């Protein structure tokens, strides 16, 4: 059950917000900063530490956090609690010991991620988004490979932290505008449809092994240019038909017009027929112990 924590408890768990406990990607001075910790009950946790002045009203911070804390699903790294003592604003979530999609996808050492695993990530994250939407949290902020985490069983999960903005005014987003939906600059707001656009960018990341701005992915996607768009590391692992189908899905998600993008249920239905090696454990497919 979602609960409150004291700041002393969280400082103890994180060894005083020690810099080497940072597990997020932007270092100590960023709008998004996350620390690993360990509670006295031996539970490992992830602690997002919001910047000063980001959520100045404790009541509105607590109410958002509580709302997110109602969500409980096995495709999410779930929200366990919050802290709002002494001007701090913290979210406490389940710790994900097998690190991020970005690590495995962009910074692989032994070999590139398998096709079947990339498809499993895409499906499970779509399912997570469908779940969030069903529980009234249809907005997700800065969806990218750093928000996809792998649990103890190496299963991919969506970080709960993105269900809240980095700041109450929404101006502390991390996403470079090259990757934001076209309507976001105009409106300054995330909508359910803009989340789908961001899912498109995740699909492009998975297909390519690269972080390619959608505008650049444009002619490549038009030409279904497998050589240019697809990760060379995948060669041999997928049929041209299946690769093309995932490209087409990404195209749908990246449509300029928000109303033309698929809804979360359509993402799931499009992803299911493409799944491979369903009977193989994520530990094995991902190549982690």
């Amino acid at each position: 059950q979602f609960r409150e924590f004291s700041i002393e408890t969280i400082r103890n768990a994180t060894s005083g917000f020690a810099a080497e406990n940072i597990v997020s990607e932007h270092g100590e001075r960023a709008p998004n900063v996350v620390y690993k910790g360990k509670l006295e009950n031996q539970r490992r946790i992830a602690v997002k530490r919001f910047n000063r002045k980001s959520w100045p009203d404790s009541r509105q911070f607590l109410e958002e956090a509580k709302a997110v804390g109602q969500l409980r699903n096995h495709r999410m790294a779930n929200l366990l609690g919050c802290c709002y003592e002494d001007e701090e604003r913290l979210l406490i979530a389940e710790f994900m010991p097998n690190e991020t999609l970005a690590k495995h996808l962009f910074h692989w050492e032994s070999q590139p991620m398998k096709w079947a695993m990339r498809l499993r990530v895409a499906l499970h994250i779509a399912q997570a988004l469908e779940y969030c939407t069903s529980k009234g949290r249809a907005l997700y902020h800065d969806l990218n490979a750093y928000r996809v985490l792998f649990d103890d069983d190496a299963n991919p999960r969506l970080s709960c932290f993105g269900l809240m903005k980095n700041s109450r005014d929404g101006k502390s987003y991390s996403t470079n505008l090259a990757f934001t939906p076209p309507e976001y600059l105009r409106t300054g707001r995330v909508t359910p449809e803009s989340v789908i656009y961001s899912f498109g960018t995740l699909l492009l990341d998975l297909l390519s092994g690269k972080h390619i701005p959608p505008s650049h992915a444009l002619d490549l996607i038009r030409d279904r240019n497998i050589q240019m768009l697809m990760d060379s590391g995948l060669e041999g692992q997928f049929s041209s038909d299946d690769g093309t189908e995932l490209i087409r899905l990404a195209s749908r998600c990246l449509q300029y017009e928000p109303r033309e993008r698929p809804n979360p249920k359509s993402l799931v239905s499009a992803m299911i027929p493409l799944q491979k090696d369903l009977e193989i454990a994520s530990h094995q497919l991902l190549g982690v112990p």
